[PDB]
């Protein structure tokens, strides 16, 4: 019975080991993740002028994230590099019993911390109509920290026992598709009465928040979609969800912080 092998990272580490372009592309992706963060604080901070005094806690918010991206995501490629050492033998890397092991709980803090703020930004750049702001925020709030909270709890036995992985997964994915509803009306309101031109950037935040948010439980199913004896069941898997993840990272966290930033200026035309 493996002992070493928490996660499917581990997991895979401690029987299969990496390949050397595997544990080098995870590296690499890992390490540009946080880069493309520490970047996207500076722009952040630099450009928080360009927009009017009421949308600025949109820009304040889009760089505390940036901070708690740049710190979680460059603590996370430094656990990749920390767990996994190269074995001469057999030619790859292994599950180093003298580190920490490879620790989900930093993307997971991430999330936790960095969720609710994406959520909450869109209200100081959108007007509401009918809605009430506190009761979209309360609602934001609660269900993004359930979603992530059930999905850490699903994570923790992805290889112990796929079933309640799957179960919380299923649970979490609930609170998504709900987060999914409450934004979707969200952007719908502030369509109404705004320039044609906020209007268009508003749609392209939406495709932008649907796709880049749905690669996360994606990524988190990612090492089974094709099945317990599939291609994915492996390192592949690994290198697959960990790209996912930085791609979706990069997307909800900066590429919509730019989108909303520029809405902000297109409100601040008319
Ligand atoms: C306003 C236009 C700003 C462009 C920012 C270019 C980002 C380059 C990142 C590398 C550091
Ligand atoms: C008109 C809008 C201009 C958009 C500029 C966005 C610049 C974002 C900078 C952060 C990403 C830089 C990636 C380089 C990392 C290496
Ligand atoms: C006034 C806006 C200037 C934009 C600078 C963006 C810097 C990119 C981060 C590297
Ligand atoms: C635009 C005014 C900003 C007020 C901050 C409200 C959010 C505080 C989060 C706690
Ligand atoms: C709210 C912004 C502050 C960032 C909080 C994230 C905690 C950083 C811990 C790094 C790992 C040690
Ligand atoms: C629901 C999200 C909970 C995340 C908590 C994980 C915090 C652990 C941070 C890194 C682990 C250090 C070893
Ligand atoms: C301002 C929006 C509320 C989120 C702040 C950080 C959430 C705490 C998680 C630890
Ligand atoms: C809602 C999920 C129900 C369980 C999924 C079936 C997969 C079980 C494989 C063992
Ligand atoms: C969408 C409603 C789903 C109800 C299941 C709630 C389960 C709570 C999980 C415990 C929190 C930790
Ligand atoms: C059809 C218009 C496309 C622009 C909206 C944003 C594009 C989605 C990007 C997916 C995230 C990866
Ligand atoms: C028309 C402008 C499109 C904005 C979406 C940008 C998404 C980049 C996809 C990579
Ligand atoms: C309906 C949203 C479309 C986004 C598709 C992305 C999900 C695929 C999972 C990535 C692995
Ligand atoms: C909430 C469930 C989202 C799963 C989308 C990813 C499935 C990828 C199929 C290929
Ligand atoms: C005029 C509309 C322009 C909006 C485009 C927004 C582009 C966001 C740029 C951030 C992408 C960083 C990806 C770097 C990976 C290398
Ligand atoms: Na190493």
């Amino acid at each position: 019975t493996q002992e070493l092998g928490a996660n499917f990272e581990n997991f895979i580490g401690a029987t299969e080991g990496f390949s050397e372009i595997a544990y080098q592309f995870t590296s690499h992706i890992l390490t540009l993740g946080y880069a493309v963060m520490l970047a996207g604080l500076l722009y952040f901070i630099l450009t928080i002028k360009n927009v009017d005094k009421k949308f600025q806690m949109s820009n304040i918010l889009s760089a505390v994230v940036m901070v708690s991206a740049f710190l979680l995501l460059y603590a996370q490629a430094q656990n990749w590099t920390s767990s996994f050492t190269f074995n001469e033998e057999v030619g790859r890397y292994f599950l180093d019993p003298s580190g920490d092991l490879f620790n989900n709980g930093y993307r997971y803090l991430n999330w936790l911390i960095d969720v609710p703020m994406l959520l909450f930004q869109i209200l100081f750049v959108v007007s509401l109509t009918t809605s009430k702001f506190s009761s979209v925020r309360n609602q934001f709030w609660f269900s993004g920290a359930m979603m992530i909270i059930t999905g850490y709890i699903g994570q923790f036995y992805e290889v112990s026992n796929l079933t309640a992985f799957l179960v919380w997964g299923a649970i979490s994915s609930a609170f998504f598709f709900h987060i999914l509803w409450v934004m979707k009306k969200v952007i719908n309101e502030g369509k109404e009465g705004i320039s044609p031109a906020g209007q268009k950037i508003l749609s392209n935040i939406w495709i932008l928040f649907l796709i880049s948010w749905t690669l996360y439980p994606g990524a988190y199913l990612m090492p089974y979609l094709t099945g317990v004896d599939g291609f994915l069941y492996s390192e592949d898997g690994v290198m697959a969800r960990q790209l996912v993840y930085t791609i979706a990272d990069v997307s909800s966290k900066v590429i919509y912080g730019v989108l909303l930033g520029n809405l902000a200026i297109t409100l601040s035309n008319k």
